[PDB]
């Protein structure tokens, strides 16, 4: 499925036990499609398993980040906790910063400095000019911006969630 010739994914959210409900995005192929790909792939699982012997896919896995008035992280499937994922292309290159992260809900890399993108990601709540040329932004939100929400609410200033926020099915 396609919108405006980009691909769109989605999230199944629960937090809690409780399910809250899904996050479509769209996905900039068209301008940023190394990182498009690697993140529309991680969400249908379709890679298989990784180099470091879990699944490539999002599903399963937290928003193990949360800090509100920011943003909402999470793609850490291999370590749970920030310091792992794994990309696709087995970290990568940052291909361009073409777009800025000017509104909240969009959609954009996690990393450790130049060129060290994984499966990380987040999702902005505000505008985040101080990211800008540091971090790749490859998509948006489309419709779930109230799930984006409801996951903000489980945030704390020092980034731990008092939920459990996590994705119970993703793909296309």
């Amino acid at each position: 499925l396609y919108f405006q010739g980009n691909p769109v994914v989605y999230f199944d959210i629960s937090i809690g036990q409780t399910p809250a409900g899904r996050i479509t995005m769209e996905l900039f192929a068209d301008k940023v499609p190394i990182t498009a790909e690697n993140f529309r792939a991680l969400c249908t699982g379709e890679k298989g398993m990784g180099q470091s012997g879990k699944p490539l896919c999002y599903t399963g896995s937290f928003f193990h980040r949360i800090i509100p008035q920011f943003m909402i992280q999470g793609g850490d499937f291999t370590r749970g906790d920030g310091t792992g994922g794994e990309s696709i292309y087995g970290k990568f290159r940052d291909e361009n910063f073409v777009y800025t992260h000017d509104a909240p809900f969009l959609l954009s890399m996690a990393n450790a400095g130049p060129n060290t993108n994984g499966s990380q990601f987040f999702i902005t709540t505000v505008p985040c000019p101080w990211l800008d040329g540091k971090h790749v932004v490859f998509g948006k939100v489309l419709e779930g911006m109230e799930v984006v929400k409801s996951i903000e609410k489980c945030g704390s200033q020092n980034g731990k969630p008092t939920k459990s926020v996590c994705i119970t099915a993703s793909g296309v």
